[PDB]
């Protein structure tokens, strides 16, 4: 026990630590090497050579015990490999061939070198190295035999044979490989177990996403680690892959080079990619949808409703001018489009993972664009364009947190981005700037996917400059173009109806129109008020082509290009139909 305590219990978890030595050279040492039993050398004065021989026998024999206890419950092949890899480190480290440093690795190295400088009375480093190599050659047999003396019956007969002498890195690359593949299995098994086939959108929930992301971080670490182990082999072998050691190692696993060695297989994406978010996002940013508008328009209902959205109802909702938001922003009217802006539900927002929130926002941005395209599919490109921008701008204000509505799912969008913010300073002005910056980092991508549903993608200009326009102002225009459009429609309805009767209950058609125009009149008044009251407060000083409400509409509202704002416009019946709505006796 006196010897076992000197070393210390081994950590079952297999991990490779990567530091940089005094030569600015990055190296990756296995945890097994770090805990290599070498403390006994320090607890002994090492009086004579025979004493050194004795302590060494204890060092290796003790190493076997702790390794055995370490691998209780594991595959016996591990205990076999670790014995051989540790015995190899006892050699390599003892003959000057070592990458590991710090701690007792150098504290024992220096001591051993010093005692050997006293034993042989030789202080030449190179000479000593040879002396030690010769000593090992003549003591390696007795060391190995004594190392596995109490564990011969716990390893295969083939493992009982003394390990072949090889360079340290040659053995570390081998060991690291077995640890990599072994760990890659376990992790991927948990993926299959939790993701199944990802046909029921398992990859969109923690159950499958967590193990998938755990596998991801493992591949990232593994790659960087092997990149080092790779460079060290080349460097130690004259910058050459001598004996095609690496080239072979790659083909042994059916891979070409490092890059391909970590290239996520098609299988992974099929199980870890939320098919109603990631799959489409990739299609819009890289795949078919990116270029083909027809493909970017085709909607997948299952994925749509899986995300938490639905087709824009054929019906038309009235502009909300009596929401709770009106309390702080009186006069504002929420566009029906905004009332149904696709934000989704999902599990990505909750956790607060930057990439997950990004994956969701893009998902919503896409669906929104698709649904709009499916609704206003019969509108010109110039019109459809401004419609996409209207939502793109709303999204911006929702993220930034400058949205006027602050609806349930609206806040959820903002507040969930605050969860992504791991900063501990959480005041309004602080959380604001954070989101505002985060938007600038992704606003370009958000637009790329949304603009993918337009025949000519570069028809929409100043989409970003449009977002910088105050929300209310953007809506007041949308209301103008809307009202004017539906006005022309209702006028065409009268012309098409008047002639129908002219050849072969006018009060009814009118009555319906009388109630409509009155409703639109109040929506016009509420906004016009806010526009004037806000103008006097000097809120729109930093806005060109703005510094009368009715006038502001004409120029901007392209639809109202042939309409003036008199008192006649809000009459119970059009001027040309004023006398016609009257005399309904006919
Ligand atoms: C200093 C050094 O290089 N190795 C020593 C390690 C490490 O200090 C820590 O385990 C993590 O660094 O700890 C030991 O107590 C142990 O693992 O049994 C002894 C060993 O000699
Ligand atoms: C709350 C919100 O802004 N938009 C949501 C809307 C609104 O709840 C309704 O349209 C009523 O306003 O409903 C959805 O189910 C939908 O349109 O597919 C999801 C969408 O995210």
């Amino acid at each position: 026990r006196t010897h076992l305590f000197a070393c210390g219990i081994k950590r079952k978890s297999i991990k490779w630590i990567c530091r940089e030595n005094s030569e600015k050279i990055t190296v990756c040492v296995p945890d097994r090497k770090i805990q290599l039993c070498i403390a006994n050398f320090l607890n002994s004065r090492l009086e004579t050579m025979e004493k050194f021989k004795e302590i060494f026998l204890i060092s290796v024999n003790t190493e076997a015990k702790l390794l055995y206890n370490k691998n209780e419950g594991k595959d016996p092949s591990i205990f076999c490999n670790e014995l051989r890899n540790s015995f190899s480190d006892f050699r390599n480290s003892f003959i000057g061939d070592d990458m590991d440093f710090g701690g007792n690795t150098d504290r024992v190295k220096g001591y051993i070198n010093k005692k050997f400088s006293d034993y042989y009375k030789e202080k030449n480093v190179e000479k000593l190295n040879n002396i030690k190599k010769e000593w090992w050659e003549k003591n390696k047999a007795n060391l190995w035999n004594h190392m596995i003396v109490n564990h011969k019956g716990n390893i295969a007969k083939e493992c009982a044979i003394i390990p072949a002498e090889e360079p340290q890195i040659n053995l570390w690359i081998k060991e690291w490989n077995e640890n990599f593949l072994m760990e890659k299995k376990r992790l991927f098994l948990n993926i299959k177990d939790k993701c199944v086939e990802n046909k029921k959108y398992e990859a969109c929930f923690g159950g499958c996403r967590l193990p998938c992301s755990s596998y991801t971080s493992f591949m990232k670490k593994s790659k960087t680690q092997m990149e080092v182990l790779t460079n060290l082999y080349k460097k130690k072998n004259s910058g050459v892959d001598k004996n095609n050691f690496l080239n072979d190692l790659f083909k042994k696993n059916n891979k070409n080079d490092l890059d391909d060695f970590f290239k996520n297989e098609k299988e992974y994406d099929d199980l870890c990619d939320c098919r109603y978010t990631a799959t489409i996002i990739k299609s819009f940013l890289n795949g078919p949808a990116k270029n083909d508008v027809d493909i970017a328009s085709q909607i997948n209902v299952n994925d749509l409703r899986g995300f938490g959205c639905n087709y824009k109802s054929n019906n038309e909702k009235s502009w909300n001018c009596a929401g709770t938001f009106t309390n702080k922003f009186p006069g504002t009217c929420e566009p029906p489009r905004r009332q149904t802006l696709c934000l989704g539900r999902t599990y990505l927002l909750h956790r607060g993972h930057e990439e997950d929130y990004k994956e969701h926002l893009l998902g919503a941005s896409i669906y929104e664009a698709q649904l709009l395209k499916y609704k206003y599919k019969e509108k010109d490109e110039n019109a459809l364009c401004s419609i996409i921008q209207n939502s793109y701008a709303d999204l911006a204000d929702i993220i930034k947190g400058s949205d006027i509505i602050k609806d349930y799912y609206g806040k959820k969008m903002e507040e969930n981005l605050n969860k992504v913010n791991k900063d501990k300073k959480r005041n309004e002005e602080s959380l604001k700037i954070f989101r505002e910056k985060w938007w600038d980092e992704n606003k370009e991508n958000v637009w790329k996917v949304m603009s993918a549903v337009l025949k000519n993608k570069e028809t929409c200009k100043d989409y970003d400059k449009f977002q910088k326009i105050p929300q209310f102002l953007r809506w007041f225009k949308e209301w103008g173009d809307d009202f004017c459009e539906k006005r022309k429609e209702k006028i065409y309805s009268f012309e098409s109806f008047k002639v129908e009767c002219k050849k072969k209950t006018c009060k009814n058609k009118c009555s319906e129109y009388k109630k409509w125009i009155d409703l639109k009149k109040s929506e016009y008044e509420k906004q016009v008020d806010k526009y004037t009251k806000d103008k006097n407060k000097k809120m729109y000083d930093n806005i060109d082509e703005v510094k009368e409400a009715n006038v502001y509409l004409k120029e901007k509202s392209k639809e109202c290009k042939d309409v003036n704002f008199d008192d006649k416009i809000f009459n119970e019946a059009p001027n040309e139909y004023e006398d016609m709505c009257k005399k309904c006796d006919e």
